[PDB]
């Protein structure tokens, strides 16, 4: 596909599969990146998804000032097309 | 004492238990807050813990920001004790 999915897929891989493998969470199950859970809470889109990265939440660490703007906006970009994919394999 | 322990629990349910449940890790088994863990990667002191907890670490949050340095102290106090006594 596009270059910015796959390196959002990277920057998925070292810094969010700790906690969200295959758009899970492993620490509140009840906010997985599952496509319904997104809506429930908001997090739908490129924004919401950049702004919860870039400053953390409750047991989320912030990564706004380990990963670069481009960093954040194909991490965001990657979740927001495997969240419409369903994480499918 | 007594009193830090107390309110150092509070501060664990609050904001530890989620991913250190009766002293286990969620993210990684590896690092638990066992007390043989603890002593494998010199955090079994109130200074490690209290450094930990305020910077972050790795997939650990940073609480610095967050928590007073009293909450930080007490939570620190009750890690170290529930380690010693097996949680
Ligand atoms: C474990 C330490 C995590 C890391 C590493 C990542 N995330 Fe996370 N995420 C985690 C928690 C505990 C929560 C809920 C926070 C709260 O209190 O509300 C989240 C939430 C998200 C969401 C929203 C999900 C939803 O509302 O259903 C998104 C979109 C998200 N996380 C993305 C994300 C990214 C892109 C990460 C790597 C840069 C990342 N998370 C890491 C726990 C953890
Ligand atoms: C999930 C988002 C966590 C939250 C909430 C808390 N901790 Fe944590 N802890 C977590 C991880 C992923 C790790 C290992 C980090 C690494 O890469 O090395 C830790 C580690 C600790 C340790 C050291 C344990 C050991 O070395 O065996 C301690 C003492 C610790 N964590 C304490 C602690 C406190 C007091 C918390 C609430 C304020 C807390 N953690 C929350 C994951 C998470």
């Amino acid at each position: 596909g596009s270059a910015d999915l796959a390196h959002g897929g990277q920057v998925f891989s070292a810094n969010c599969a700790a906690c969200h493998l295959g758009g899970r969470n492993v620490v509140n199950p009840a906010k997985t990146l599952q496509k319904a859970d997104l809506d429930q809470y908001g997090m739908a889109s490129i924004e919401a998804i950049t702004t919860q990265v870039t400053n953390g939440k409750g047991a989320m660490p912030a990564f706004g000032s380990k990963l670069s703007a481009d960093d954040i906006a194909d991490v965001a970009s990657y979740v927001l097309d495997q969240s419409e994919k369903g994480w499918q394999g």
